[PDB]
C-alpha cells in the first residue's frame, strides 16, 4: 500500500458521464434497505464507496416514522459498494454519527463520525476501524462537518468542521489529520463568512472547499489552503447562484449575496483557474432538479453569463444535497485528479406526505469525450405502504 | 494476471451439457429478486458472472409496474455469480444502462452501458469499474449493442453497436477497445442489411457475430473480422430458420429471407466450417421453446437438412433471448474456445397477464461426452400476488 | 495448494460432539431460505460446506408447493458455509440436480449433479466449477448418486451410481476421477445385492462405502475397494440393524436381512476392524429419531449386543437421511483422518400436513474426550403460513 | 500470524468514546434479524466481531414465541462483523450453544460453546472452527461460562466456568487453552464466593476477571491469576455497588454485600491499582440505565464517593448484560492494551408484553481525548406486529 500523492492538478473535463445509481427507494419498497440521508462517495486505490448516514430503521417498516428529524442516538454512519443498495446485508459498519466524513490516504480509511447531544458533540476519529482520536464541541451548538470525503494529500487527510448557530456567525476550523490522529488545526478568520457541510478535494497538493452559507449567502463561500493550513477565504462570484435557495440570476457577488440567502442545501463546485463547474439544482426555491454549468470566469467574476448547461435531473424531480469525490491517479492510471460528484435525491417529509424521509442517489464523473444531458430522477412511488 | 490469447479454434462439440439454472421468477415470489431482462454470461480466467439489466425494482413489488418498457433511466446493468438469483444483496453494480455489454480481457473487466435520451444516448465504458471512455448515439435513434459478452483477443476487445431504424436501413460500426479505451471503430458497409444485437465470439484471433435482423431477415445476419477491424458479412444460408418470428423450414438464403423477415428475438449460432450450432426458440411465431441443432453444411448451404437436434425448452413454455458465451484455456485448461449459450426465460408482459415483466436464464456448455434433451423452463406460476 | 494424502487411518473415537445446527426451517418461517433435501456436508483443506438439493423455491412461498416430488428441471446443487442456512444470499451456485456428490482433492472442489429425465439422465462433473466430464444413463432408470461427499486419496476422487430399479436388482458402478475426469470405472458384480445412495470415506488409502439397500435389506450393504478400484462387498452382520424401515434387533445376517428390507433410508456406518459405528434413527418404522451406537464386533458379527449408545435426536422427533463426513490431516493437524456425520431433519409431507417437504440440519464429529447423548430436533412449528 | 503478547498494562482512560451501536431490534422489525441475547464483542489483530447467542428464529415471527427461555437445543453461538446486525445473511456459525466464550490468540479463533442437557452439558471448544477438545459437566447443573471474550496471553488463553446452584455455593474452574486445547485447569477455593459469567481481561501478562455474584452479593466478585492459574480473589470494595440488583450506595464491603445481593446480571470492571472504572445499569432494582463510574480508590476502598460519572444510557431505558473487550497493541498499534466495553439492550420479556425477547447493544472505548455523556439506548417500539 502507498499513501496518495495528491500533487497532480484537476483534470479538465467538458461534460459529465454517468457513473452510478442506486434506486434505494424504488427497491426499498420491498427490500431491506436502510432510511438514510446525507449520502457520500469516496474512493481508495482500489474501489469506491457509498457513505450514509441511516435512521437506524429500515423503508416501509414503523420504526422510519419521524426520519424527517436531523440527529438521534440511532443515527449510523456505514457503507457500501458504489451503486448497491443500502443494506444490513451489504453495508459496513463505520462509526455512530448524525453528521461525518470520511476519506481514504492510500493506506487507510479514516472516517469521523459526530454524535451526542446538541450542546456537546464529540466527533470521534477512527483509522482502519480502530478508533485514534476525538474532538468535542467548542461552541456547545452543534458541532458538525462535511457530510462528504474528507481530502488527502501525501498522508494527510484534511476537513472542516463548524460549531455555532446556523443562522447567525458561527464558528469553524480546519484540520490536518494523520492517520487519524489530529495534527494541526487552526480557526478561520471569517467574520460575515458562513460555512457549512463543505465539499473538499485536493489540487495540486492543496485543498479547496466549497461549502454552504446558512446564514446570508445564497452564493456558496469557498476556503483553500496547503498542507500547513495556511488559508484563504472567498464566495463564488458568479452571478449563476449556487446555493437552494436563491435569486434568479443577475450580477453576483464576491461576497455573500443577501438576497434569498438564509438557508440553503449542502452543495459543490470545480474550480479551474478563473472559471468553474458550479452543480446547483434548477428549481431556485426548492430541492428540485439538477445541472451541471460550465463558467469560464465564474470563479471571479460576477456576471450572469455562462458557457455549458448540461441536464441531470429534471425540474419536476427531486433532488437535495450534492458533493465532490475525486479519483486519484493511483486508482486510475491517469495524470490527474479526475473529478466526480454525487446526488441526493430526498424522497418523503416535508414535501411528500410520507411518515419518512430517505434518499436514493446518482454519481457521475468527469471526461472529455462526449456526453449528453438527460434526467436521472429517483423514481419511487409515493407513498409507500406504512404510510 | 495475463492476457487471453484468443489464438485457439473453437472446440468442436456434439452435444451441450447444462451448466446453469437461477430460478430467479420463482424465488422472486418471495425473496428480494430483481426484475430484469437482457441477461447474459461472461468469464473471466477465473470466474463465470451473470450480467443483466434491471429495472430499478424488486419483483412482486409495485414498482415493477409497466416494466414491458424497454428504456428508462431506472435501469442498471449488474452482474452477480453465475446461477445465483440477481439480488441486492449478492450482486455488483455495473453501470446504469438499458443496453449493455461486458467482457474480460484476462487482466480487467470492461462494461459497456448505454443510457440517456433516444435521440442522443451515450454509451458509458468502463475498465475495472472505472469510466474510460464514452460514445455518443451518431444516428440519434436508440443506440444499442449486444446484450451479450463482447469478444477478447490479445488484449483488445470487440463489439458491435447500431443506430437507427429497427424497421429499415440502419447504421452498425465495429468497435476495438483496448483498456477500456476505443482505439479503432468502423462502419459496416452493409446495404440491405440489419444487424442488433450481435452474440460475437472469438475463434483462431478474429471474431464472429450472429446478429439479428428486425427489419426484413427471417435467417440470421452474421458478421466477421479481424483485429483490424477488416470484416466480411453475409447472412446464415440454412433452410433451418434461425430468428423469432420465421417461416416454417425450407430452402433458404445467403441474403435476408423476407418471409415473417421482420421482427426478431437476439440469439446466436456457432460457425464450425461450412456447419453451423442453432439455437432457436422452437415456436416459429413466438419466444417459447429452445433447441439446439447441428446443421453440417449450414452456414453455406440453403437446404432445410439438418443432422443433430437436442431440446432444451419445451415447445409450450416461455424462452426469450438467447446468447453466446466462451471459456478460454486460460479458464478451463483445455486447448480450445469453448462455446456455450445461455436463455433468457421472460415471464410476464406482454402474453402474461401481470404487471411486469422479468427473465430467469439457463445455461449449457458444449461437450463432447454424452448429452440429452430434455425441458429446464422458468417454472413460475403466475400470476403474482402484486398481479 | 496440495492432494489430500488420505494415506492414513480414521481416527478412533468414542463419542460424538456437536458441530453445528442450521434452524434452517425455523429461520425459513420468516426469512428467505431455499426448500431443501438431500443436505451433505464435505470439507476443503481450510473450510467445510453443506450442499443441498434446492428446489428452485423458498420456504412459505406458493412455489414451494409439491416439493415432496423428488426430480424435476427445478433442483439445483448448491452450497453455503456449514451451520448457515441455504438462503439465495449466501449460497454458491455448483450444478443443475436432482441427485449429487461433492468433495474436495486438496486442490479444487469436484461436483456431479445429475439431471435430465428418468429414462436418460446425465451427470455433470465439475472441477473448479468448470465442466470436466458426464456420464449418461446406461440403464435409462433414474441415473443417481450418493447424496453425499464423494472420497479422496492422493488426487483421485470416488464416488459410486446406480441405474436400474429402486425394488429388485440394479446396476451399481464405482468411478475413479481425477481434476474432474472419470479416468476408471467398474460395474459391481453383486448379484442379490442393492445400493443406493452410499456414504463414502476414505481410511489409510482405500475408501470404504455403506450404503442403502431398497430392495430387500434392513442391515446396510457396503462396498470397500482400493485405488484401482479393487473391492469388496458385504453386508454390515450386526443385529442391531441400521436402515429404515427395519425389524426389532435380533440375530443379524451377513447377507441381506429380508425382513422389512424394502425401502430404506440413506445413512452411514464407520468401520473399526471387526467394530462398526452405526448411525440409525431411533423408530424401526419412520424417520424418527437418531442414535449412534458402537457395536465393537457389528461388522463381521451377528449379535444384537452393543457396547454404547447416544441420543441424537429423540425418537418423537422427526430425522431423515444421514450421511458420513471426514476431515483430513491437512485441515485439523491431527495424525488421522477424523470421523464426522450429519443429520437431515425432514419436515413437512408426507407425514405433515403441509403443501411442502425441507429439511434442516445437525453435524457431530468424533472426538475422545467427554461427550453426551441430547436431542437437537429441527423445531420449527408447522404448518407454515403459506399451508 | 503471530500470538498477542498480552505483556504490556491496560491504557489508563478519563472517558469513553462510542464505538459501536447495531439497532438489531429496530432493523427486526422488517428485515430478517436473528432473535439474540448474551451477545459480546471481541477482536483479533485485524477485526472486531459481535458475538451472540441466537434462539434459532427471527424478529418478527412466530419462533421467536417464548424466547425468554435460556437454554434450548436451538440456540447457536455466532458472529458477525461490529456494528451489524445479526442476520442470517451476515453472519458467521460458530457453534451450538446456550452458554458461550471466544477470543482470538493472535493466529486463530478459540470458541467455547456449552450445549445439552442441564444435568450433563457439554462444552465444545474449537480452534479455527475445528473441534479440539471438550469439557464435560462435574457438578450436573448447568455448566456456564463467561458469555463475553475469554482473554489471551502469549498463545494462551484463558476462561472461567461454573457448575452447581445459582442460589448457594457452586462450583469454578479457572482453564488454560493453548490452540483450543486445555492444557491445565483448577478448582478455585471460594467458599461463600459466587462467580457466573465473568469478564476477563489480560494487564500485564496476567488475567482479571470480575464477573456476577448470584448468590449473596451486590458488589462485584473478582478473580486474578497468572498464566500458571496461580489465582487471587475478592470483591470489588467500592460502596458503589456494581450489581444489579443492589442497594442504594453505601458504605460497602471486601466481602459478599448480602443487602440485595440475590439474583444479578452479568457485568464488568476495569481495575486500575486501588481504582476502578465501574460500569452499572442506573437502577438499583432492574435493568434499566448504564453509567461509567470512576472510582479512585474503588478497588480496596469501601467509601460511596467517586470521581467520574459518565452517562450512557438513560434510566428510563432499557439496558441488560454488560461485558469487557481489549484491543491490544497488534491491532491499535499504541504501546497498552486499550479497554472497551459493550452493553446488550434487552426488549421485550419479561418487562414488556411481548412474546418475545431479543436484544441489541452498543460499545465504547477509553482514550483519553474528550468525551461526553448521553443516552444511546435501543428505540424500538413494541410491541411488535408479532406480538
Ligand atoms: C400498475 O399500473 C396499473 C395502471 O396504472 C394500475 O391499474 C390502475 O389503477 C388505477 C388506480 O387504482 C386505476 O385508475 C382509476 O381508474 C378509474 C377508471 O377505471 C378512475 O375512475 C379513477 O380516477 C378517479 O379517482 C382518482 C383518484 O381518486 C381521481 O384522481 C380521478 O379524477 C377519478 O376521480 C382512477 O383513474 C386504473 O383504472 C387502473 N388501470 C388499469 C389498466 O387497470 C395498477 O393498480 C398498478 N399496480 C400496482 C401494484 O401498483
Ligand atoms: C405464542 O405462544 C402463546 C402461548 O402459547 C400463544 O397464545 C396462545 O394461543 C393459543 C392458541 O390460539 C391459545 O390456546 C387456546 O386457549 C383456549 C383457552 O384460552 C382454549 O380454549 C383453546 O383450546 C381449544 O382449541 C384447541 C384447538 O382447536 C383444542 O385442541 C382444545 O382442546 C380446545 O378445544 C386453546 O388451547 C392460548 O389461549 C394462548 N395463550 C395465551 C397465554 O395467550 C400465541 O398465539 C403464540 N404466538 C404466536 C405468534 O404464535
Ligand atoms: C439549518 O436549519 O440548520 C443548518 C443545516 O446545515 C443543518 O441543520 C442543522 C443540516 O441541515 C440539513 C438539511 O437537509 O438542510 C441536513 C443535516 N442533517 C444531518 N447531517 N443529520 C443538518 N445537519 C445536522 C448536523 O443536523
Ligand atoms: C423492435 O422494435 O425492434 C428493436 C429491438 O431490437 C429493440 O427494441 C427497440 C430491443 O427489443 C427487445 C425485444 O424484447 O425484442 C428488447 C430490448 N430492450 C433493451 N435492451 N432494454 C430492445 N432494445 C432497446 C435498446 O430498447
Ligand atoms: C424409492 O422409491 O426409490 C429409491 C430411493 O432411493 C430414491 O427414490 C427414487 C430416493 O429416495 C428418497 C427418499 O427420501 O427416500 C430421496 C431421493 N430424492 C432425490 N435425491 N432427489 C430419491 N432419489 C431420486 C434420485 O429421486
Ligand atoms: C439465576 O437464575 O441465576 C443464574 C443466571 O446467572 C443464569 O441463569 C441460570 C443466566 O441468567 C441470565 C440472566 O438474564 O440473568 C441469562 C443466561 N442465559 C444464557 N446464557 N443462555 C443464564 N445462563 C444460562 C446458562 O442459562
Ligand atoms: C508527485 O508526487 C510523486 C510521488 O512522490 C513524485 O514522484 C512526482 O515528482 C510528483 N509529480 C509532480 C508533477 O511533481
Ligand atoms: C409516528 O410517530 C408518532 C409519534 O409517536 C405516532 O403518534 C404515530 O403513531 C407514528 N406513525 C406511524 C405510522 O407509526
Ligand atoms: C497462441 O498464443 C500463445 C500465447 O502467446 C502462443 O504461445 C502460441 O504460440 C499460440 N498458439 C498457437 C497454436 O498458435
Ligand atoms: C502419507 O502420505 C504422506 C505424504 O506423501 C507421506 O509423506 C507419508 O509417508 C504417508 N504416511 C504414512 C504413515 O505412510
Ligand atoms: C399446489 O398445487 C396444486 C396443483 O397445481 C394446486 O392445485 C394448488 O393450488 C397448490 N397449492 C397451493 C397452496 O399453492
Ligand atoms: C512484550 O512482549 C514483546 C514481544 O515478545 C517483547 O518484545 C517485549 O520485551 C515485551 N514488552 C515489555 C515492555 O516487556
Ligand atoms: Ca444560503
Ligand atoms: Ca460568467
Ligand atoms: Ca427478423
Ligand atoms: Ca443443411
Ligand atoms: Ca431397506
Ligand atoms: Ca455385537
Ligand atoms: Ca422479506
Ligand atoms: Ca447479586
Ligand atoms: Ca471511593
Amino acid at each position: 500500500s502507498v499513501k496518495l500523492a495528491g500533487n497532480s492538478s484537476l483534470c479538465p473535463v467538458s461534460g459529465w458521464a454517468i457513473y452510478s445509481k442506486d434506486n434505494s427507494v424504488r427497491i426499498g419498497s420491498k427490500g431491506d434497505v436502510f432510511v438514510i440521508r446525507e449520502p457520500f462517495i469516496s474512493c481508495s486505490p482500489l474501489e469506491c464507496r457509498t457513505f450514509f448516514l441511516t435512521q437506524g430503521a429500515l423503508l416501509n417498516d414503523k420504526h422510519s416514522n419521524g426520519t424527517i428529524k436531523d440527529r438521534s442516538p440511532y443515527r449510523t454512519l456505514m457503507s457500501c459498494p458504489i451503486g448497491e443498495v443500502p443494506s444490513p446485508y451489504n453495508s459496513r459498519f463505520e462509526s455512530v454519527a448524525w453528521s461525518a466524513s470520511a476519506c481514504h490516504d492510500g493506506i487507510n480509511w479514516l472516517t469521523i463520525g459526530i454524535s451526542g447531544p446538541d450542546n456537546g458533540a464529540v466527533a470521534v476519529l477512527k483509522y482502519n476501524g480502530i478508533i485514534t482520536d476525538t474532538i468535542k464541541s467548542w461552541r456547545n451548538n452543534i458541532l458538525r462537518t462535511q457530510e462528504s470525503e474528507c481530502a488527502c494529500v501525501n498522508g494527510s487527510c484534511f476537513t472542516v468542521m463548524t460549531d455555532g448557530p446556523s443562522n447567525g456567525q458561527a464558528s469553524y476550523k480546519i484540520f490536518r489529520i494523520e492517520k487519524g490522529k489530529i495534527v494541526k488545526s487552526v480557526e478561520m478568520n471569517a467574520p460575515n463568512y458562513h460555512y457549512e457541510e463543505c465539499s473538499c478535494y485536493p489540487d495540486s497538493s492543496e485543498i479547496t472547499c466549497v461549502c454552504r452559507d446558512n446564514w446570508h449567502g445564497s452564493n456558496r463561500p469557498w476556503v483553500s489552503f496547503n498542507q500547513n493550513l495556511e488559508y484563504q477565504i472567498g464566495y463564488i462570484c458568479s452571478g449563476i447562484f449556487g446555493d437552494n435557495p436563491r435569486p434568479n440570476d443577475k450580477t453576483g457577488s464576491c461576497g455573500p449575496v443577501s438576497s434569498n440567502g438564509a438557508n440553503g442545501v449542502k452543495g459543490f463546485s470545480f474550480k479551474y483557474g478563473n472559471g468553474v463547474w458550479i452543480g446547483r439544482t434548477k428549481s431556485i426555491s426548492s430541492r428540485n432538479g439538477f445541472e451541471m454549468i460550465w463558467d469560464p470566469n465564474g470563479w471571479t467574476g460576477t456576471d450572469n453569463n455562462f458557457s455549458i448547461k448540461q441536464d441531470i435531473v429534471g425540474i419536476n424531480e427531486w433532488s437535495g444535497y450534492s458533493g465532490s469525490f475525486v479519483q486519484h491517479p493511483e486508482l486510475t492510471g491517469l495524470d490527474c485528479i479526475r473529478p466526480c460528484f454525487w446526488v441526493e435525491l430526498i424522497r418523503g417529509r416535508p414535501k411528500e406526505n410520507t411518515i419518512w424521509t430517505s434518499g436514493s442517489s446518482i454519481s457521475f464523473c468527469g471526461v472529455n469525450s462526449d456526453t449528453v444531458g438527460w434526467s436521472w430522477p429517483d423514481g419511487a412511488e409515493l407513498p409507500f405502504t406504512i404510510d
